[PDB]
Parts: C-alpha cells; structure tokens; sequence
C-alpha cells in the first residue's frame, strides 16, 4: 500500500518553490498512503538530511530541484524522476505517478 519513495528540493533564489513544492508533495503522497522522504535544500543547508538509512528505504528518487544536490551522491545509481521544483506544485499527483511509472509504470 504505502511505496517507499525519496523526494530532494533544492533551489537558492526563490525557496518558496522549494518549500512549496515539499509542502504539496508530502500531502499528495501522504494522500495517496504512502512513504516519502522529502529533502529540503535552502540552496546548501539541507533542512531535512536523508541518510543512506532513509535513501534506502525509498526505491524511487524524485528530483525538483533548481540548485545542485548535497545528498545526491546516495540517491545516484538509484531510479530518479527527475522534474522542475515547480512541478510538485501544481502536479504533486502527478509527480508520484511518474515516479512509479519508472518502477512500474501504469
């Protein structure tokens, strides 16, 4: 029922879409019944670190990001859905469908 997804926002000027997009990602898919890790970036300080713990849980990675990625580096060789921060905004649904359109697709 609940999927394990992982979720990185990051953007510098213009954080609103970061936390925006967290804010209506995490309803969606908390929604829908499932587990997501949603990483915030203000630009460098990451406000919510997903360890190789919690990267590992999550079988898809999300990526809305403007900005580079600190934690990236764990969740790199695992399947991504990579989109703009201001997608989960307005398509959050939508977004957690991709992402299991890369791991099961329907």
């Amino acid at each position: 029922m609940k999927r394990k997804i992982i979720a990185v926002t990051a953007c510098a000027t213009g954080v609103a879409h970061t936390y925006m997009a967290a804010q209506a990602l995490k309803k969606g898919a908390k929604k829908m019944g499932n587990l997501i890790k949603v990483e915030t970036q203000g630009a460098t300080g990451i406000e919510n670190e997903l360890t190789e713990k919690d990267v590992n849980i999550g079988e898809v990675v999300i990526f809305a990001v403007d900005t580079k990625v600190r934690n990236k580096e764990r969740f790199d060789g695992k399947v991504v859905l990579e989109v703009p921060v201001s997608a989960p905004i307005k398509d959050a649904e939508k977004v957690i469908n991709a992402a299991l359109a890369l791991i099961d697709e329907k």
